[PDB]
DNA sequence: GGAAGCGAAAGTGTCGCAACCCGAGAGAGGAACGATCTCGGGTTGCGACACTTTCGCAACCCTTAATACGTTC
RNA sequence: UAGUCGGGUGAUUAGCCAGACUCUAACUUAUUGAACGUAUU
């Protein structure tokens, strides 16, 4: 499948069970790894699950999420690729995420020398809605310092 | 392909809290014996969370390259 | 309207001027190797 997101509102509408969440899942995966690149160099964002994000049917066992980014025309692409192969596969698939940690360092290096302003990565998914607020005095890293915005920012909720 | 670090993802154990049970005990009433509410352990079920295991990113570039100037793979 | 193409001007990778295009839809890449162009030759 392929997707043309647009650049200020892309609505996916469809019944049940046709892939709208799994698409919105997916962004969120490949958005993780410029996250985590933000926050701690060479970071590790999330991967693709080997239970149950590959095709049941499938032909070789694997599942990719190629994606590409756009920052101006000094940087016209930015392709990144989650790959993930079923349990019990002998061939594993790598995952081809260099780019988003490129971008991402020169984000975080540029910030360190001189304060820039960060770009939002956010995910609200089904895993809102949840009841109560402020269960637990939650000793998490100090919500007043900046990097604190990008904590559990993809989680869902 | 995959050091060395490290963190994601998933599975499993554990451990504290709540909820209840059960025997002991001082003694309400009203004329005695012991109702009734509480104290102190003890057991079980449960779920949040800590702990455990596996995977994967991607150093280096191996003895072993050539060195007019430009695109392309 | 965007976006794209690029003829001109421009101490010139920028800015501007004229013109044109629109399958749902470019993102310019890699050497010393191979071939191509060019220069010595
Ligand atoms: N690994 C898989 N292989 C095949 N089908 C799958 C797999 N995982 C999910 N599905 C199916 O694809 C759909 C996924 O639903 P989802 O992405 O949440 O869609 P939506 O948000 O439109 O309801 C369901 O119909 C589910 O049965």
């Amino acid at each position: 499948l392929e997707i043309k997101l647009e650049e200020d509102l892309t609505v996916i509408i469809g019944n049940n069970g046709k892939g709208k969440t799994s698409i919105l899942y997916a962004i969120a995966k490949t958005l993780s790894w410029f996250v985590a690149n933000i926050l701690k160099e060479g970071g590790s964002g999330q991967r693709l699950s080997e239970m149950t994000d590959i095709k049941n049917d499938a032909e070789d066992r694997y599942s990719d999420v190629s994606s590409t980014f756009f920052f101006g025309k000094g940087l016209k692409s930015v392709p990144i690729r989650l790959s993930r192969s079923a349990l019990g596969t002998a061939e594993r698939r790598d995952s081809e995420v260099k780019p988003a940690k490129d971008l991402a360092d020169i984000w975080r290096v540029i910030n360190e020398v001189n304060t820039i302003n960060l770009p939002t990565f956010a995910l609200y998914n089904v895993e809102r809605s949840q009841p109560f607020n402020r269960n637990i005095k939650d000793n998490t890293g100090r919500r007043e310092e900046r990097f604190d915005a990008y904590s559990q920012t993809l989680g869902g909720a």
